[PDB]
């Protein structure tokens, strides 16, 4: 009785699952953008706090929002706040919190696991550890918690086994997702990859091929995501990866969205 009729694909590059170059060019508005923030945008700093983001970040990514049409989203494991703070591009869509939060291109905002006492609970085990250890640093983040040990890296293991066992407290509720230096607690069921579905699902992400680019475990997710989509993922930096291509560096990330750009105006 009823049919599912398609308008063509407004995609017109599709990433076969080989390892790809990056290309030259990609055309701009039929193109959907997502891109991590620290470590992948900006270079990563001894703490949150203390990263620097030049001013080509914000030229750069609000350049590729014009271009594109809107098509350019952060997708970040900081939240949306901290993300404008930085940038200060208004309007601009965001998935922060690794997908806890994410604002849409109409400015609606999302938020899951705000307020919930579980995660004071929790809260409060981490800062009873972090009072034993000193160098690691709790960093306390609306819905979800990052337990860093960058200065303190002899305690990986105390680290890992402390949040592994809050996480099993709560494991209906909660997940780990590790990072560089850091465990952070995050509520479950939300992701990058699902951030970046999500994204896809609305105008103007729609329809095009997406772009992923990140340089840390929770990005991979957002790689699978391209990737099923046909689309390009890119890791900065080393190690083992799903992406199809990757480069050395945030400054040669910046590079290649610099070209993009200049190639399109
Ligand atoms: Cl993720
Ligand atoms: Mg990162």
């Amino acid at each position: 009785r009823t049919f599912a009729r398609r308008a063509r694909p407004p995609a017109a590059i599709l990433f076969s699952e080989s390892m790809q170059s990056i290309p030259l060019s990609l055309p701009l508005s039929r193109t959907a953008f997502f891109f991590d923030f620290d470590g992948t945008l900006v270079d990563l700093a001894p703490t949150p706090d203390a990263i620097q983001v030049p001013p080509d970040v914000p030229v750069l990514v609000d350049a590729l929002r014009q271009l594109s049409h809107g098509a350019v989203a952060i997708v970040s494991g900081r939240g949306i706040d901290s993300i404008d703070a930085y940038l200060n591009l208004p309007g601009l869509p965001v998935a922060g919190l690794h997908g806890a939060e994410r604002r849409d291109a109409n400015g609606d905002t999302q938020r899951i696991g705000f307020d919930d006492p579980r995660l004071l609970r929790i809260e409060r085990e981490l800062a009873a550890l972090v009072d034993r250890h000193p160098g690691m640093l709790l960093e306390i983040k609306g819905a979800a918690l990052a337990l860093h040990f960058r200065n303190a890296p002899e305690r990986e293991g105390v680290a890992r086994a402390a949040a592994e066992r809050l996480v099993a407290d709560y494991a209906d509720a909660y997940v780990l997702q590790p990072g560089k230096m850091v465990f952070e607690i995050k509520p479950k069921g939300v992701d990058k990859g699902r951030a970046v579905a999500a994204f896809l699902n609305e105008p103007p992400f729609a329809g095009r091929m997406p772009v992923f680019a990140g340089d840390d475990l929770t990005d991979e997710q957002g790689f699978a995501v391209a990737n099923a989509n046909g689309g390009l993922s890119i890791k900065v930096g080393a190690g083992d990866t799903t992406a199809r291509a990757r480069v050395d560096s945030v400054a040669a990330l910046r590079a290649q969205l610099a070209r993009w750009i200049a190639a399109g105006r």
